[PDB]
């Protein structure tokens, strides 16, 4: 599942 963590995965690499 993706509990508001999959969106942070893109923000982590795109930081």
């Amino acid at each position: 599942q993706a509990p508001a963590y999959e969106e942070a995965a893109e923000e982590l690499a795109k930081s």
